[PDB]
């Protein structure tokens, strides 16, 4: 094969350890492990929880540790392949990596966010046994959020003959997109190893979602004298398919080197067609059609599964936040592993793809800021030629909040990485998330395409007078202003959409959501930010509730109730302008000891009337104007039962919410959303329990210890639940739940069969759910 995955069988040993590269080493004792891998995420040795309150992360990595950590994998080449280039590729390593291989240093790479390929066909041996050794080095505060440590990506092993394509050189456009016809250009990019010549044909080949050739073309190339020679022809495709966030069409462009009949290289590229356009008077323009980018930001991390980015859990996000109304996604601020991208070409979803963080004034000592002025080309042509032919990229941001974004030092490495970005793609806006926007800022935005705006709802419409054809976007947005943020986007055509902070929920920057800045220590255990659309479990938060209110057509409505007391500690010393976090509210009716005590609830709803019921007894209709701001209140008097809300348009009733009080625990629920996975280690099955009533309500008093345990060729990758303040361990085999639930990951095996969770918590019965692995 040319491409396979080289996850498989690594050997781990966590901190520093002499002569951790030679073969002469003894590693029969290390910890065998298959990537991705993130021990930050796993306890601290010798303590049972992986946060600790003086850690040199503090708030920003929520309280975590990284250190220096080493990787060893013996792997064995044929000696048939002899002759062949050997290289490894890496998707990620955070961070300060150091390979050898075969006891010779092979390169070091610093950014932990980006891929690279490393060429180790001069340092292995055929028809025996390599060893390959990493050092990874994440010390110190180096990021604002938890980061992970260790190869939390997938990696792969390439073996191609010496003319073969060049890694990320084939870049696939679609000039012409209408439903009619559809032009396709490949470019690509040989390399000429060993500088030899003659002739080869190029052919190329478009399929469609079955595998049916729909245009094939074929180049013959004279192979030059230079060890790159570019190539390139376009197709005629006739009524494509066209790619969009409600039919993500996929096609695939397979690029063949031919010589003497014989196939030299073969690659493989899933493209889809669409035609993408952006201006002031018309906003954002998908396939011709105008629409509002409905967009969140979210960050790297998989909550209980720490930075490990399984392709089951990249993908799982984006199923939860395509159910949740988002249609596109900010990147922040790095690039993201390449399976999120995938789900989000398969699944029809907008991406804007961010490169950095900080340019050359950093947020701590230690950060990539001291490296940028060496390092940016690699990192950003790295975003760039990896990611380039993803039809769900609409976006290339080049950093987050600048700082001196006005001073003239600045603004040229603004136009410098533009530019950068445009000899690599001009098919795609320039963009970056700006903060603290004045007037002399102009020189900072001028270079770009589309100007995101980070939290400066208040100069839409006076910048657009300055500069009318500036396009804008809310790049980040408060979750307590979410009605007046949307409405800048729908009230103006230069304004195309808006990205909450956050959709999903992260570890790292803690408690800005509840306690905010200034970021203290002494918050701890404060882990989770606390500012997500979705918790870290997934499950969806009264924010959610809202903004659903400003973005269905369909008629919503959700009750939610303001607890009597503050679900965690109040911070007093918040400051006027961290408002990330959301009102105080959850979403059940069960509040023993204050009866007959006046409780506020409030329904979200997009609904013209809505009325109240408690227990069948109205408590008043409410007209849903625009003053209350899709905000209906009302002060009821607690009582065990059932709230209701009856909503009204055009004086009709449209829908019905229910909120009603749990009664006792008595059974578990379990429930996973595949039941049915794939056995290669890799599949993942994420599986949700809840304390439930005699009539199935979820308990949100319930906090029991719960004991798992797992029957056949499987593991538990990691266990969790939604609170914030936990310190509990993710790699455990038990953990309490938070709210009447927790959530627990099963990770397969390679043996096909039936796989048995068990659950077990004091004065239940014990409850199991059946998953099968298959192949």
């Amino acid at each position: 094969l040319r491409e396979q995955s080289f996850d498989e069988a690594w050997l781990f040993h966590r901190g520093d350890i002499a002569e951790g590269e030679k073969q002469s080493l003894d590693d029969s004792q290390w910890r065998q492990i298959n990537l991705p891998h993130d021990w930050s995420i796993e306890d601290i040795p010798g303590t049972n929880s992986p946060f600790t309150a003086d850690a040199a992360t503090e708030v920003a990595g929520g309280f975590t540790v990284g250190g220096t950590g080493w990787y060893r994998k013996h792997f064995y080449i044929d000696a048939a392949e002899k002759g062949k280039c050997i290289a490894v590729s890496f998707d990620g390593i955070y961070m300060n990596a150091d390979i050898w291989v075969n006891d010779r240093h092979v390169a070091n790479h610093v950014y932990g966010y980006t891929a690279f390929e490393l060429d180790i066909t001069d340092y292995v041996r055929f028809g025996a046994e390599n060893l390959i050794a990493v050092r990874v080095k994440n010390e110190g505060m180096n990021c604002r959020w938890y980061t992970g440590s260790g190869i939390y990506r997938h990696t792969f092993l390439k073996i191609t003959n010496p003319l073969h394509f060049e890694t990320w050189g084939t870049f696939v456009t679609t000039p012409v997109a209408t439903a009619d016809k559809a032009e396709v250009h490949v470019q690509s990019v040989l390399a000429n190893t060993e500088k030899v010549t003659g002739k080869v044909i190029l052919e190329t080949r478009i399929v469609d979602k079955n595998n049916h050739t729909v245009a094939r073309k074929e180049q013959l190339v004279t192979l030059d004298n230079k060890e790159k020679t570019e190539v390139g022809h376009a197709l005629e495709v006739l009524a494509p398919q066209l790619w969009s966030i409600d039919n993500p069409y996929l096609y695939q462009v397979v690029n063949r080197l031919l010589q003497d009949d014989k196939v030299i290289d073969e690659e493989y590229i899933s493209i889809g067609i669409r035609n993408i356009a952006f201006s002031a008077e018309n906003g954002f323009q998908l396939n011709g059609k105008s629409m509002k980018l409905k967009g969140g930001c979210i960050h790297h991390d998989n909550g209980l599964l720490g930075a490990k980015a399984f392709d089951r859990a990249e993908e799982r996000k984006i199923e939860l936040l395509k159910a949740a109304g988002f249609n596109a996604l900010r990147l922040s601020h790095n690039p993201p592993s390449i399976a999120l991208l995938n789900a989000c070409d398969r699944l029809g979803m907008l991406v804007i793809d961010e490169a950095f963080d900080m340019w050359r004034y950093g947020h701590y000592q230690y950060d990539y800021a001291q490296y940028f002025d060496k390092l940016w080309k690699e990192d950003l042509h790295s975003m760039v030629a990896r990611d380039r032919n993803h039809p769900s990229v609409i976006m290339w941001s080049i950093g987050n909040e600048i700082k001196n974004k006005e001073t003239a030092e600045i603004v040229d490495i603004c136009r410098e990485l533009t530019g950068f970005v445009k000899t690599l793609d001009t098919t795609r806006p320039v963009t970056a998330g700006v903060n603290s926007i004045v007037d002399a800022t102009d020189d900072f935005l001028a270079p770009l395409d589309v100007c995101g705006y980070n939290y400066c709802l208040n100069r839409y419409e006076s910048d657009a007078k300055r500069h009318p054809d500036r396009i804008i976007y809310a790049s980040e947005s408060y979750a307590s202003q979410a009605y007046d943020y949307w409405k800048g986007v729908e009230d103006h055509s230069w304004v195309i959409g808006d990205f909450i902070w956050t959709a999903f929920d992260y570890i790292g920057e803690a408690s800005i959501g509840w306690c905010g800045y200034p970021l203290d220590k002494r918050i701890f255990p404060w882990n989770h930010a606390n500012c997500g659309d979705l918790n870290l479990s997934g499950e969806r938060r009264p924010q959610s509730y809202l903004r659903e209110t400003l973005w269905s057509d369909a008629p919503v409505s959700h009750i939610v109730v303001t607890p009597p007391v503050p679900s965690f500690p109040l911070n007093p010393d918040k400051a006027d302008w961290s408002v990330w976090d959301f009102p105080d509210v959850v979403d059940h009716w069960n509040f023993p000891g204050y009866e007959g005590k006046k409780m506020t609830v409030s329904v979200y709803s997009n609904c013209e009337q809505v009325e109240l019921f408690l227990n069948g007894e109205s408590l008043g209709k409410q007209e849903n104007t625009a003053d209350k701001k899709n905000t209906l209140v009302w002060e009821v008097p607690y009582a065990h039962g059932i709230l209701k809300a009856v909503s009204y348009n055009k004086g009709g009733e449209v829908g019905t919410a229910t909120l009603e009080s749990a009664g006792k625990v008595e059974k578990i629920r379990l429930s996973a959303d595949r039941t049915e996975i794939v056995a290669d280690g890799n599949d993942l099955s994420y599986i949700t329990l809840e304390l439930v009533d005699s009539k199935g309500i979820r308990n949100q008093l319930a906090e029991e210890l719960v004991a798992f345990s797992i029957e056949g060729d499987a593991t538990i990758e990691g266990v969790g639940n939604a609170n914030p303040m936990s310190i509990e361990s993710f790699v455990a085999n038990s953990r309490k739940t938070w709210r009447g639930s927790n959530l627990l990951v099963v990770r397969s095996g390679k043996s096909s069969g039936r796989i048995i969770v068990t659950a077990k918590v004091k004065a239940l019965p014990v409850a199991s759910i059946t998953i099968t692995q298959k192949k």
